[PDB]
């Protein structure tokens, strides 16, 4: 009876990417055989990637002692330690990234707010850059276009019942908000002092600190992190967010001699 | 009779169902379809089903009714479905792998802790930051686990988003951090690294790979500048949010110093 196709690594593990439908009775028996031939071989650490359409398989896997590792929509990652060596299966090291947009009209010291008023926030997609992501959210929410300047602050949060947050400052290229930009979304330009003094004022130390940081950048006294564009070991893009002045110094220093 | 699943109601027109007892999958289907209908009428927007590992016989049933995976811990699967006509509000679980590097400076002779295990012979101590784990705690953990050295987090010098090995839409997240060492004695560790030593910053910088490609050249340059005590990064100031009370904001180190000064000098209100 046939084994499962497994792809190996130099951590002694194996990841089975389940791609085509299969009867559950067949899967458990084909898995039980595979578990036997993996304990004889390099034994420890087996991963089953189970896509949403193959949800008819998760019980079969779990019944065989697999547990959950992490999930995206359209795939579930399951894992098992099949060695008698101490279970050292690494926990998930992926995080959900969100971004907060501070869009400053530097001319009027005013900021773009949304539905009581808040900064436009969203999440950074898989494969998306923070600087790209934060701008898209502004455009999706208010219709206005704005370029990314700096990252003012970031934070983490949990107990997570339902994450990483980057506060970014954006520079607007347009000022007209469109009606109606989104369903149950509403927007206006607000003076910075009104935003800081808003009904939360002293609600908690965290919102108050983030607001004060927003204000210091509105007064042009806050040095955040700016981007230095670069490339990885492959041809692929990369961006270093570092001290704004050093970011300039590094970016400027890229020019041509006599 | 509507077989209605017990759920808890949030304030954003959502219901969370936590399944705790075994249920026949057919019965669950019937009960879930009924529930989804009542909720739709009741005005509910986001429906969350939390299925423990041992109740995995229900997973397919939930999925069949339009539920998709949201989050999984070893012991449970959290599933979501949006049942309202309005635009879907739930955050997608779009994740990035998160890493940290430790620049551990010996302030006496401008040396840093290095290990042999990116394509440098001697890299900084680096690892992944677990989901749920503070960067400032995780980077220090990696130091201890690899070298035995107890080191304190001072600043985030830089963070990096890369796109990955032609595979797909994926992007990395990596935090370079600077840490102050308590001891200078490297103990042999039950760890994947082959060896660690102290290495003069200049020799680390002048390594072929750090000289060869631009990205590591910039990271290495940042590290060298912080050794010259001329780099300002993002330091930490701790806060409390309302519902969970343990939180950290990484912000400009001079502002972090100012906010900490003002808060400490505000405790004097006695």
């Amino acid at each position: 009876i046939p084994l499962l196709e497994g792809e190996t690594d130099n951590y002694d593990g194996v990841t089975v990417t389940m791609v085509e439908p299969m009867d559950s009775e067949v899967f458990t028996e084909s898995l039980r055989a595979s578990l036997s031939h993996w304990r004889e071989e390099g034994k420890k650490g087996i991963w089953i990637k189970l896509p949403l359409g193959l949800a008819n398989l998760v019980e079969a896997a779990v019944s065989e002692g697999f547990r959950y590792h992490h999930a995206e929509p359209e795939y579930l990652m399951l894992v098992s330690w099949i060695s008698e060596t101490p279970d050292t299966i690494p926990a998930n090291a992926s995080h959900v990234v969100g971004a907060g947009a501070l869009v400053i009209n530097k001319n009027t010291k005013e900021v773009l707010v949304v539905q009581v008023w808040k900064l436009p926030t969203g999440v950074i997609n898989e494969g998306e850059d923070i600087w790209t992501g934060v701008a898209r959210e502004v455009e999706e929410e208010t219709g206005i276009i704005a370029d990314f300047v700096e990252v003012l602050a970031f934070r983490q949060s949990h107990k997570a019942i339902l994450d990483m947050f980057f506060l970014c400052v954006l520079s607007p290229r347009s000022y007209d908000i469109t009606e109606q930009k989104s369903e149950i979304l509403q927007a206006k330009w607000m003076p910075i002092q009104e935003y800081v003094d808003q009904p939360w004022n002293k609600k908690n130390e965290m919102f108050k600190f983030m607001a004060n940081i927003c204000q210091k950048k509105c007064e042009e006294e806050y040095l955040g992190f700016a981007i230095v564009p670069t490339t990885t070991s492959s041809g692929k893009e990369s961006f270093i967010y570092c001290n704004a002045d050093h970011a300039k110094r590094l970016k400027v220093s890229r020019d041509q001699a006599s």
